[PDB]
């Protein structure tokens, strides 16, 4: 109990109690297709033209205006006022326009699914579980098994992973030091082969194996140098000169990462060979990164409770590599929030 | 498509996609009883003592640390580092300590109920409804009927309304200009009589009627000058020299507010008398309020979609008063986010 610093603390508490409205209002704008409507309009759109296109009832027009102004203050639209109030895209809402260079709208829709995002109401039950991941607590099965049983969820997750894929995959194939001298590579947890296809288009003579769970690669067909193998990375990974792990390790505890890293080391050290493992994931660095960037990485780290995952700093990465028996490593920036890490057995 | 301003826009988009984590992590701290554990400890608590008291499994201790650091950066705890990392309360988390002067933890728990807060996933369906409120869309009945059928929800809502009641009610009873000369007052939507009891303790000769829905006031007993009346404010409000509306009008559309205001005007103009109506609710004022304050009011306005409610600025309030047939009004600051508005028939 202090003076009027209580009103200030109350404002902070309210901001956080209602923070979910920032997520739900953004979801609403994407579901209403507002970014694309504005892009197609070719100029800032008036409130009257917007609600005309949306065909909302007149009793809810004021509610559309209130939501638009809330999203604009957050940076997703720019309000221009003349005879009428109009709404223009911003660089942030341009990221939600279809066919734009980098479109992350599928990420908004995937993450904000009611069941998945609603799982965070159970952080208390989860913190008391010795082994279950947050999704394991709420979905009743592990996440990958869950995707296998729920096609619409699998589609949504794949579209979300695809959404920043071009950017990362092009940054990766532009890294000659990763591919120099390789004759073969296996993309572990390679999905439907998105990364591998870009790799093969770039390096036509390189053999690339897309390795993932049987249900993921079933019925997929490869072609000239690109093949698919269904398996379990905790049991056996195909031999190759190198292993790629893109967005894999941050989905697992340190104990599980050690299991995966041991199987990768085995895969690149068969028949006397001494290959390497290439990892794409975030590297937290509080002293080097710009604060804004560090804050998003820390936020992603908390979000990884979904799979008992983690976003790691350099000392955490180093400790795993050493414990898995790798002799040295190198970290390079790759693109945006991600780094390229190479580890040598 | 621009230069590296894309990475900056991506950081903004991610902040908003995952904003619900700010709400869920705050809910987690209250459910784990962390603010009270720290208060009872009497000093900043070490991570090891905290997880000892919580009895979380060792596999989740790191997750407790990650959540604590995320909440601390948000302002809910202060990290103190010595031989160990320790966590101290802040003015904002002191608002979550039981028996503290002003405790808003019940507000966090009420609002963040999964069903209620989860309703905001349906903003699109709601914006297309001519009449339904957001809660009407998701709960299948109006909110008040819903509380009548769900005791635990009614308890949670009452505890939440009670949480800032002492502060507002004491500010109200200290306003002599409101009570001077009154012989009777009816608190419309008066709940279980929380405000009326403070009014009667202050003004022992004043007659006060607590008026609310029959299920709310059933079995409640009054005493000397305080009585309870069950009814419907849209149909008939008991005559009195004045009507009090605390946190009522912001829960209704302009059309419904006009209906309530007409019934209040009738109640204070019977038998040739010319009484008044006293309203306690927010008044948005972008040019007078500090920006931080305006932002919370605008945020509460968006949140009122739950009941098709609204937080109004002075011109919006004035337009309702005039349309309801009141001749003039006066607005005064009351406490924190609230104003005291008096309207004269
Ligand atoms: N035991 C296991 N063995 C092999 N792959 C696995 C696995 N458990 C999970 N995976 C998978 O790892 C994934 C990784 S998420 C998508 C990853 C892909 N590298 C990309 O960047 O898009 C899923 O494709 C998933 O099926
Ligand atoms: N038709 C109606 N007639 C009378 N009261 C009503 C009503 N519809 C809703 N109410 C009520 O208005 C409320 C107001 S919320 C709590 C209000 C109370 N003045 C306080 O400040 O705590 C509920 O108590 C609710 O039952
Ligand atoms: C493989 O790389 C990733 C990266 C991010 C996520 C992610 O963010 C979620 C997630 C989190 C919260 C939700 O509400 C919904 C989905 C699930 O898997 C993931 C896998
Ligand atoms: C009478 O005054 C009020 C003031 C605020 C609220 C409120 O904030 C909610 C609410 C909003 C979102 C949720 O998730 C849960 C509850 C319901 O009724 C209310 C009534």
């Amino acid at each position: 109990r202090k003076p009027s610093e209580i009103f200030k603390a109350q404002a902070l508490l309210y901001k956080h109690i209602y923070a979910f409205i920032d997520s739900m209002s953004l979801k609403w704008a994407v579901e209403m297709n507002i970014p694309n409507i504005i892009q197609n309009h070719g100029k800032p759109i008036s409130l009257s033209n917007l609600v005309s296109i949306l065909q909302v009832p007149s009793s809810k027009i004021g509610n559309v205006r209130r939501l638009m102004r809330y999203l604009a203050h957050n940076g997703f639209f720019e309000i221009i006022t003349k005879e009428e109030e109009s709404y223009a895209l911003t660089v942030a809402s341009e990221l939600l326009v279809r066919g734009s260079d980098l479109c992350l709208a599928p990420m908004v829709e995937c993450v904000l699914d009611p069941t998945l995002s609603g799982s965070y109401h159970e952080l208390k039950k989860w913190i008391y579980e010795e082994d279950l991941t947050l999704f394991g607590v709420t979905l009743g099965s592990g996440f990958w098994d869950f995707l296998d049983k729920n096609p619409e969820y699998n589609t949504s997750f794949n579209d979300a992973m695809a959404s920043d894929s071009k950017l990362i995959n092009l940054a990766l194939r532009d890294c000659d030091f990763v591919f120099d001298g390789l004759e073969s590579i296996v993309d572990v947890g390679g999905g439907t082969g998105t990364t591998a296809k870009i790799i093969c288009e770039t390096f036509p003579k390189l053999k690339c194996i897309v390795f993932d769970r049987p249900q993921v690669v079933e019925n997929l067909s490869g072609s000239n140098n690109l093949t698919y193998v269904g398996g379990d990375m905790f049991t056996s990974i195909p031999n190759a000169d190198a292993v790629l792990l893109k967005y894999i390790l941050h989905n697992w505890t340190d104990k599980d990462c050690l299991r995966i890293l041991k199987k990768c080391k085995e895969a690149v050290t068969n028949d006397g060979k001494r290959g390497k493992v290439t990892i794409i994931d975030m590297v937290i660095d509080k002293k080097k990164d710009e604060n804004q960037v560090t804050q998003i990485k820390l936020l992603m780290d908390v979000n990884m409770a979904c799979l008992n995952g983690k976003e790691r700093n350099e000392e955490e990465w180093k400790k795993l590599f050493i414990e898995a028996g790798f002799q040295h490593y190198k970290i390079s920036p790759l693109t945006g929030f991600l780094s390229l890490i190479e580890i040598y057995p």
